[PDB]
């Protein structure tokens, strides 16, 4: 097995990525911080300014907050509209200043859990992802990398939407041939 | 639901990925009926477009055939394991040099291939080429199918463009098609 991109050393990819440029930027909250099976390190592979940071319930990083809380970004959380209370403003579409998309990387029950005990994301706003908009990339829950690029596609990122889409059907193809 | 060109589900189509090569040398398939998707004769057609293909008569063969392993312009070759040749068969190892090459692949299995190898009249007077096929090494691919034969050969004349360019063909291929199985 490759190290780089974890599939299996008759089928390394490493040298079919190429990256592309994005207004938007990512941030991964991790809960355990890799299996071959997470797709949200293939994030990272299109736009290597992604930023990623393993999540604590009691001390959270000085990093992390110096970034949410940075007035050039709009940061927003990443999470089904369904779990949010009454009160939690909820948006359906990235607005001037670039979005700072908000991931929660983990099994349901983790995500949930990292939604519900953080102070530090409860006064920013939701958004609620359009997945029709993998049609256009001839994409069919949905793992972590085909809602980025349905947010790159919101925010009118098409070249970034495009090469994250390429690059994850790649990598799907290979990690089902690898079982066989 | 699946692709009519490349064989494969339409959701692992690959037939915009094709981009075709050059080559001196020339192949001709030899078939035995007409198509599996695992038959792999049909992509050297994908990188070479120039290949000719021809159905296997026991009793008639075309006039098509018999006229382009006659035109002095190529240099026939059998392609066939040498262990299978009469003894006043002439065998080689490589192509030789000016005339271009023709190859004459046997596509089928093994006992169809040994068939055609014995009853075509029409090819017993042209030589029968051994396989290098430790020349796989330089493109990373480790008997073999008929398409990795015709990397081998590709290389053995020169043509190191098409033999990648195959040999990416190929892998695609080949990968793909084990997903699409699972
Ligand atoms: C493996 S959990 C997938 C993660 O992607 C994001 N995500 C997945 N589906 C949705 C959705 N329908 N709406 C918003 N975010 C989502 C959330 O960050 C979630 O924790
Ligand atoms: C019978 S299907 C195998 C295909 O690979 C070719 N092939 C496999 N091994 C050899 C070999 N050792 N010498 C020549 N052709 C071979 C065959 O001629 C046919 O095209
Ligand atoms: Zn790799
Ligand atoms: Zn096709």
């Amino acid at each position: 097995r490759c190290q780089r991109c974890l599939l299996p050393e008759k089928l390394c990819l490493c040298s079919t990525i190429t990256p592309a440029q994005a207004k938007s930027r990512f941030c991964l909250l991790m809960f355990d911080t890799m299996k071959p099976s997470n797709t949200g390190r293939l994030i990272a592979d299109i736009l290597p300014d992604t930023v990623a940071f393993q999540w604590s319930r009691t001390e959270p990083s000085q990093d992390l907050l110096d970034l949410v809380q940075n007035p050039y970004y709009q940061p927003m959380v990443v999470f089904p509209a369904s779990y949010a209370d009454e009160q939690r403003e909820v948006i359906f579409t990235p607005p001037g200043k670039p979005p700072l998309f908000i991931m929660l990387d983990g099994t349901w029950p983790e995500a949930r859990k990292m939604f519900r005990k953080s102070p530090y994301l409860d006064n920013l706003p939701v958004i609620s992802v359009d997945l029709s908009r993998l049609s256009a990339y001839r994409l069919r829950q949905y793992c972590t990398a085909e809602v980025a690029i349905a947010l790159l596609d919101m925010a009118g990122d098409t070249g970034a939407a495009a090469g994250l889409g390429e690059h994850f059907t790649r990598f799907k193809t290979r990690y089902l041939a690898g079982k066989t």
